């Protein structure tokens, strides 16, 4: 909520508005906006076995946070986290009829994202100095 | 029933069918101009300046059927459902869901276009 003055890299700058934005706020989004753990939609039973059975919960916020917060220190840990939330999804929840939204917006948003890396890959490795 | 060519199930199986029946394929579906739930004057308008109405059961019938010689004609018409539909509608936030479906459906389907294209040409005879 806190405002950043914080002065964004270039490389940071293209993750957050060239492959983030235009993934964080489209038609498969909801479901990968806010934390799983801390959401007062879902009941307390899958909260119980989300927190036991995932290594690492992601979502939309914890990426928008860490990327104005300079916690990536190289653009691949972005891409791993971005990953992450897709594949957190299809882990966890089983192959069903009644997961059959969230399983294709997981599914469906992972085939975006990765068509935007793959778009941006060059000026973000050009704008990212791995010897400073 | 026609036999499909390897190279034409490849592109139904492979490609279509993760397209034609997911969250935002809703409004791809089905033809336009023979659509009961669009009005008659956006129907009109649409046959005056759109050059090709493309959707995906024409895009099913015409694989089926083995309209296409090239599977690049296939990659043509995918592109063309999300390209009328961008340059039809205009950007106002009454068409914001519209526009988003056919531009993420676009990226998606480059993406699987891209992953199964070195197979699609291998499986496609050129002579
Ligand atoms: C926790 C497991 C799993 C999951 O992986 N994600 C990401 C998830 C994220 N958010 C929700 N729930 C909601 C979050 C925000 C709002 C608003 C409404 C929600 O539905 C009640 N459920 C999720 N599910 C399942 C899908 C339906 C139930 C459980
Ligand atoms: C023709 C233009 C455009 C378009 O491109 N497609 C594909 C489209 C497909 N189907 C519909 N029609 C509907 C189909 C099912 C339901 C339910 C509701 C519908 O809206 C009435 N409308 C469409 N529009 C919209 C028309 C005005 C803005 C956008």
């Amino acid at each position: 909520e806190n405002s950043n003055k914080r002065l964004l890299k270039q490389w940071e700058k293209i993750l957050r508005d060239n492959v983030l934005k235009l993934l964080k706020n489209d038609n498969n989004a909801f479901y990968f906006k806010t934390p799983v753990l801390e959401d007062i939609n879902i009941n307390d039973n899958i909260k119980e076995e989300y927190r036991i059975k995932i290594k690492k919960p992601m979502d939309y916020i914890t990426i928008s946070r860490n990327l104005s917060d300079g916690i990536y220190k190289e653009p691949i840990d972005f891409y791993h986290d971005m990953k992450l939330i897709y594949k957190n999804c299809i882990d966890f929840n089983p192959d069903i009829e009644e997961n059959k939204y969230i399983i294709e917006a997981a599914k469906s948003s992972d085939m975006k994202f990765e068509f935007l890396w793959n778009k941006w890959k060059e000026k973000i490795n050009n704008n990212f100095c791995d010897l400073n």
